[PDB]
């Protein structure tokens, strides 16, 4: 195809037969300013593809489609916003110079998020809005900037979580956005070892990112070798960042009439990425088999959450709660009588940890939030959903306004 | 001389926040009633739960005024919208 | 004793345990002389009276002479706290592309160090400042940010009475002997940027002086007349607005409850009448009493207090066009009785509240639409409540 | 030798937010039980109504962990705290 953007470290060519883009990474390392050559285009492409796979799986919207080759990938075509979106958890790097008196390692809670223009000075959100950027029919106002701030922090938080599985502190990051043909903002650049600052064991001294290359006043080929060896370690480490954690959410309904209600729970949880079993059993009509079924689920080494669905007077949830140590959530089905009956769920006898929820979606969310403590991906999807809902409100606000 | 000064324009806004676009018809009924009484009304959508910070920013944009201002909070279920405002 | 400055001197006052600030007749944007210490001192004192009247905690006590005032002695935090409503001045230089007049909602608030480089809140925190035993942490910075915005908002509202747009401000904070942060130093025409009619051309602040490269005595005269005008306009900024809040109780038995309403509202600056009448046992006289209150040109809020089945509130509402609030007294039956207050017949604007403090607030929120000082105190109380929570949190933490 | 790896110290925090310092004894009861079960517990005071922005800031501080995190919201009257968290 035809070239449409040239870059220090990458070229992006049109793909005219497939209505996108192809991004081709080059074997150069351009320490901000210094520039030398390497064998690193393959390392970056793989690092990148892996990250975008993690982010797609969380539900974040990206331009990334699939790897084309060992050095290139296919991207959805979109017009880039000329802002670098940067997130920090700690104070380090150029931030220390811009903010004298703040010591290295000062923790940003929530993560600090800053913006930078080309061509590369710092901009305020006000500056971005007054700049009146316009891409693919989408004019960038505070709503669009709000979304990108929130998205940037979120992507940092997800990856921060991922890297902690291999004992690495993600310290800061830079990403870039673009606007697709349909007017949607997508995460669109490249996230590799040039995009971030990584500390193993939270030890700055063990840094594995492109800061190693920046620190070099003089650059020998030997020096470049440790930087290639550093980036390869990171590309390798990413293969451990998407693990399959084992868990089961079991919904016990006291009667088969509660089916549609349970399927609403199931549908919600499965979309959050949960493994859900629907079971029918009564704590009144089949007391012994109820315990026997729950004991069978208790033969696991994975995580386990029970959801109790029982109309009228709910003894099922409290009886589970009394015989198991795994969390039990009560989700009575909808009913006119729920106003009277809910106290059979609440107000359990002393020493039972049964918790109560009133809507099927909210029960799946409780189960997700519990299991997300072990599966950063589920936890990612919960945060992504919050961003989705907030972004949808603005769409609605814009229509009634 | 006084006759032109007898019907002066005082500036005011009533803003209706609904937590959800589903509360649309209800808010339109408030608007219709208030407009008939001669009020200037805005309908806005925002959540004190799902968009807490942005909700605060929307009312602060209304707080940049020198005219009168009334907020109406429309929230089904547990209403945190009103109490947070 | 002494503390020295460009525009002011602060001497100890040894007989009164607690400072005097003596204003100088100089203007240091570069530096010249005038007759303006008296203007500044008086400008300041009027500003501090208004903020004291809103409930803001200040070092300021009273005017001592024509050019001096008495202040509570306290150690200054070396930060200038700046609030802007509009984009202008050095902000434009620090944020290229943002046009003059860009509106900040909420008001933008930035901090500057005494050396004047800009600092972030992080820088202020990492500086580990310590004055009178108070180390300045994120909580203290939060308070000063929130108060600074609050103080700008109060003055913005006040200057709007004399048709002046307050565009931005600078204030300074200090720490008293008891470890409390007070708004201190001086607020005068050097402290702010004032535009009449929102017109940049008609500016009345020290910006006129700052823009001069060359400075004549004529130029100085126009600065004095501008500052003298501002001092003069400040006298119309604290006017007596007329309003009445009337509490109707259905029985003298509801006495403590109504007094709790009265007490709360009086703290907010409201004029309250407590009256006894029945909409059942004295229907015609109930109407008669409200028509007596309706002979006003001021604002009027009726609060109806009725136990059991409340017909009082709805009856007032059906017969008047002034706002009526229901505040039933506390009771076991309130869970049942409350629907007599809610669920009025169609065409009644009766609104309902359940706590006596909260009725007084509704009343004040209504009246504050016409009385910025009452409006001030509501915001000031929200600030008090939030700062109280942090103290309570620090003790249980 | 393998048995020494069977009693590890896992990191988790249970944070109780109460809307008011009057809710103290109640929170202490929660705290007391949780510590008896082996939990690590912090009691904090914050309002989702009276200190909205700060309530969010306090919880984001707990969100800076690599350990487990559970929030318990304690709010009398109309509870906007829990739903806002």
């Amino acid at each position: 195809g035809k070239l449409l953007i040239e870059g220090k470290t990458k070229q992006v060519f049109d793909v005219p037969d497939q209505p996108g883009l192809l991004l081709n990474k080059d074997r150069i390392t351009a320490g901000d300013g210094a520039h030398d050559l390497e064998g690193k285009a393959a390392i970056s492409n793989q690092t990148n593809a892996k990250v975008f796979e993690i982010l797609k799986s969380a539900g974040i919207k990206t331009a990334f489609v699939k790897i084309a080759s060992e050095t290139a990938f296919l991207s959805k075509k979109c017009e880039m916003i000329p802002i670098e979106w940067v997130t920090r958890r700690l104070a380090t790097g150029s931030f220390l110079k811009r903010n004298p008196g703040v010591p290295e390692g000062f923790r940003f809670t929530p993560p600090k998020q800053e913006t930078f223009f080309k061509d590369d000075p710092q901009w305020s959100e006000e500056q971005i809005i007054s700049a009146k950027f316009n891409y693919n029919g989408l004019l960038i106002g505070r709503d669009e900037v709000d979304y990108m701030r929130k998205a940037t922090i979120l992507i940092f938080e997800i990856l921060e979580k991922a890297w902690a599985l291999r004992d690495c502190a993600l310290i800061d990051m830079k990403i870039e956005f673009g606007v697709d043909t349909e007017g949607s903002i997508v995460l669109a650049d490249v996230i590799d070892s040039d995009s971030w600052r990584l500390w193993p064991s939270g030890d700055k001294r063990l840094m594995v990112d492109k800061q190693v290359y920046r620190n070099l006043t003089t650059v020998t080929a030997a020096d470049l070798d440790t930087v290639k060896r550093n980036f390869a370690w990171v590309k390798d480490q990413l293969d451990f960042l998407k693990p399959t954690i084992h868990h089961k959410v079991v919904v016990f309904m006291g009667s088969p009439a509660d089916q549609e209600h349970c399927q609403k729970i199931a549908k919600a949880a499965r979309e959050l990425g949960l493994d859900v079993d629907l079971r029918v059993t009564s704590a009144h009509k089949a007391t012994e088999e109820t315990l026997r079924i729950m004991q069978q689920y208790e033969d696991t080494h994975g995580a386990l959450v029970f959801i109790a669905v029982a109309g009228r007077s709910n003894g099922l949830g409290p009886v589970l709660s009394g015989n198991t140590s795994y969390p039990v959530i009560n989700c009575p089905p909808p009913s006119d009588k729920l106003v009277q009956d809910i106290w059979s769920s609440l107000s359990v006898p002393s020493g039972l940890g049964c918790a109560t929820v009133i809507y099927p979606d909210s029960a799946a969310l409780m189960a997700a939030q519990i299991i997300g403590l072990q599966d950063y991906l589920v936890w990612g999807r919960l945060r992504s959903k919050q961003l989705d809902m907030a972004h949808s409100l603005r769409q609605a606000d814009k229509k009634l306004r």
